[PDB]
C-alpha cells in the first residue's frame, strides 16, 4: 500500500526553485542534511535526560555518510528521534510553509540559496543534487515509513518492511548523473571539513 500526496504550494515553489534556480554552491546541501541529523540527535539527548527508556531502541548518537557509486546514492544516517507517519507527511517535521514564505521575502532582501536552513526548510536543498530523496524514519512512538520524492508536486509515503532501524533516519540521495563528485571520499571530506567541522556527534564516512 503506497499513498501519494500532493506537496502544498508554497512547498512545491520553494522544490522548484532549489530545481531550476542557477546556483553553483551545490555542496551546502550536505551541511544542511548533517544540521538536521544534528538537530533531531539533540532532541532524542535532550529527551533521555528525564526518561532514558527512550534510548531503548539504541543508545548510540551519531551521523554516518554512506556512499554507493554502483547505486549512484550518498546517504545520510543518523541515530536521532526519527519522525513518526503524520511529521513525515507534514513537510517532514518542519515549518515549511511559513519558512517557505521568510525565505521567499528574505531572497528579496539580499539573500542567497545557502542560507536555507536558517527559515527550516533546509531539507529542501537535497534536490540542489538529487534527482529523487528517500527518507526512511522510525521515531519511538510509531512504525518505519519511507517517504519518497522525485519533485513534481507529489510525494510517497509507505510502511517500510526492509531493514528495521531501531530509531532515527535515513537521508538516501540519488544523484543526478552530473552530481557524482559527492561519491568521492576526498570531496565528502572537504565539505565536511568546510562546513561540519564543529557538530557535537561522531560523523562516520563510510568507504567502498
Ligand atoms: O527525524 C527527525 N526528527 C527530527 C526532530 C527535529 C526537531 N523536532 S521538534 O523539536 O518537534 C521541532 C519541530 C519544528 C520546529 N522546532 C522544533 C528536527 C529534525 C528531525 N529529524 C530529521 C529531519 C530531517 Cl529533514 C533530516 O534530514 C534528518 C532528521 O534526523
Amino acid at each position: 500500500e503506497v499513498e501519494t500526496f500532493a506537496f502544498q504550494a508554497e512547498i512545491a515553489q520553494l522544490m522548484s526553485l532549489i530545481i531550476n534556480t542557477f546556483y553553483s554552491n551545490k555542496e551546502i546541501f550536505l551541511r544542511e542534511l548533517i544540521s538536521n541529523s544534528s538537530d533531531a540527535l539533540d532532541k532524542i539527548r535532550y529527551e533521555s535526560l528525564t526518561d532514558p527508556s527512550k534510548l531503548d531502541s539504541g543508545k548510540e548518537l551519531h551521523i554516518n555518510l554512506i556512499p554507493n557509486k554502483q547505486d549512484r546514492t550518498l546517504t545520510i544516517v543518523d541515530t536521532g528521534i526519527g519522525m513518526t507517519k503524520a511529521d513525515l507527511i507534514n513537510n517532514l517535521g518542519t515549518i515549511a510553509k511559513s519558512g517557505t514564505k521568510a525565505f521567499m521575502e528574505a531572497l528579496q532582501a539580499g539573500a542567497d540559496i545557502s542560507m536555507i536552513g536558517q527559515f527550516g526548510v533546509g531539507f529542501y536543498s537535497a534536490y540542489l543534487v538529487a534527482e529523487k530523496v528517500t527518507v526512511i524514519t522510525k521515531h519511538n512512538d510509531d512504525e518505519q515509513y519511507a517517504w519518497e520524492s522525485s519533485a513534481g508536486g507529489s510525494f510517497t509515503v509507505r510502511t517500510d518492511t526492509g531493514e528495521p532501524m531501531g530509531r532515527g533516519t535515513k537521508v538516501i540521495l540519488h544523484l543526478k548523473e552530473d552530481q557524482t563528485e559527492y561519491l568521492e571520499e576526498r570531496r565528502i571530506k572537504e565539505i565536511v571539513k568546510k562546513h561540519s567541522q564543529f557538530i557535537g556527534y561522531p560523523i562516520t564516512l563510510f568507504v567502498e
